[PDB]
Parts: C-alpha cells; structure tokens; sequence
C-alpha cells in the first residue's frame, strides 16, 4: 500500500486538530496511522518537512472548497452568491477545519517560515477568486472572506447571509 | 499586594511566548512569583484565569482602536485613521499577533470563551459606530480582521493603497 505516507499526514492533521500543534510527536502519530514508528523517520527527514507536507495537505483541501463553490459560477453575479456560500460553510461546517486553520496561522505568526505555507495559501485562493473579479478586487476580497468566516465562525451570535452578501457586494463594486 | 494583577500578566506572557499548551497553575505560579495556592484561590480554575487573562489583552486591543479612531472627527478621516489601524495592527507587535492567534484558537475549540471574542467584535463595533452606521460597522470590523492577518501572515504584505481602497468599499454608503 503506497498510501502509508497520506495516512502519516491524515494522522498528523487529525492529531493537531484534536489534541494541538505542541502534542505532535513521531509516537503519536504512527499509532494514529496505524504504521511502526520507524515508518515516520523513512518517510520525513523531520518534524518540519512532515508539518508542511500536513498543512500542505489541509491547505490544499480548502483551496478546493473554493474551487468547488466558485468554479461553479457563471458570472459575478452567481461568484458574488457562491462566495457567501463559501464564508458560510467554511465559518460552520467543519470544528475540525477552523481549528486547523486557526493552528496553521499561530504557527506561521510564531514561526515566519511557515508563511511560505499561508502566503501560497492566499495566492491559490486568489486564483479562483480572479476567474471572475480584477486582481485587485479578488486581494480584497479574500481578506474580506477571510474575517467575515472568522467573525461568524467564533460568534455568539453570527451574523445572517444578507450581511455578509451585502459586504461582498461592497467590496466587488467597481463604479 | 498585586499577586492577582501579576499572575493574570504572567498568564498572558507564558502563552505569549510558550504556547497556549504550556499554561498551568504551576507554571504560572512559577512565572509571576507567588505560591501555588495564589493559583487556587484567586481564580475557580483554568478556564475563569483564561477569560480573565484574554480579557485584559482585548481591552489592550479595544485601547488601540480607541485613540486612533478616537480622534478622527470626520468619515473620511475615520477611514485614513482605520487603515492606519489595520497596518499598525499587522506590523508593531508580534507578540500581539500571537496572543490574537492564541485566543482564536482557543474560541475554535471550546466554545465557552466564543463569549469573550464575541465581546471583542461587540466593543470594536462600537468604537467604529462613532463615525458608521451598524452594519458597515459591523462589515467593516470583520475586513479590518481579514487585512490584519492577510498583512500579518504573508511574505510580503500588500500596501497602504489597497488596504485604504477596501475599506472605502465596505463603508460606501
């Protein structure tokens, strides 16, 4: 089975997710994916390099949520719709995912390398995103998905759908 | 005796600089200088020093919004002084960023101190209603968030320009 690898990085995702970024260890992980320890060091020459290749893989997975929503649309109008769509499943759908999200920038905030990792995030987000609007706007509104994704997600209360297509309507209005 | 001030300090620096994962109240204790059971008496547990710790870093936070949109007396000033928020938010304080990371962590797992972060939005929105109605206020603080870390977590972070020309478009109208 040549997919002992992809379960290393799912068991080290599912780890970091479920217990945090400082309880990743080679033991852990190999009993989680269910391969002898020594598979760890053959595999990844570190802790490192296994980390980026984790959320690599998570980063990859996210980027094709935005693929699946705005690779769908046909024009602004339906991009501007599946936007939305896209703040709101990501705000609520997945614990597991915010919190891998919200892992991913404590360690890229802690430790500037791992901003090689956000900084290729953003700019594959971008690239869906300026299928349908100018470069510009398409930086503007990531990080306008970016906090309206945070505010619903980490609310008491979160705000409603026509919020948050209002503000996207805002930030992709050129006239 | 300020044992309850240096402890709640002591809290805010560990995870500041260890993480989130290495707060106890032996460590803690051992931080700020004061006896294990200072830990035990002062707070019901972890999670009542957590809230009070991260309180006091939001009202740090919600200072900074004060005094810089505090003073602008006009929209468009209010605008400039707001981008000059979101750049001095992403680049002066790194242990800032941290301690912001840290407690959206927290809030992503446990959705008991989603109170306080709600809490933040709440009197970061009221600062920005001294000059926008409610819901750009409210649209406006959830883009001032996005830049923030947009700017904080890239390699290279977007300039002045780009980040004036978006907050023009969510407070347009």
């Amino acid at each position: 089975d040549p997919q002992r690898r992809e379960r290393i990085l799912a068991a080290t995702l599912d780890l970091i997710a479920e217990e945090g970024i400082a309880r990743v260890s080679h033991r852990r992980i190999a009993q989680r994916a269910g391969v002898p320890l020594g598979s760890m060091t053959y595999h990844f020459t570190g802790i490192e390099q296994l980390l980026r290749e984790a959320f690599g893989r998570f980063t990859d997975h996210i980027v094709a949520v935005f693929d699946e929503h705005l690779g769908a649309a046909a024009d602004r109008d339906e991009a501007r719709e599946a936007v939305a769509d896209l703040v709101h499943e990501l705000s609520e759908d997945s614990q597991r995912d915010l919190v891998l999200t919200q892992e991913l920038y404590t360690l890229a905030a802690r430790q500037p390398a791992y901003r090689e990792l956000t900084h290729e995030w953003m700019r594959r987000s971008r690239v869906h995103l300026e299928k349908h609007f100018d470069p510009g706007t398409a930086r503007q509104l990531d990080a306008l998905i970016e906090g309206l994704t945070l505010h619903r997600a980490l609310a008491r209360e979160p705000h409603g759908r026509a919020l948050t297509l209002e503000a996207i309507a805002r930030i992709t209005t050129t006239d």
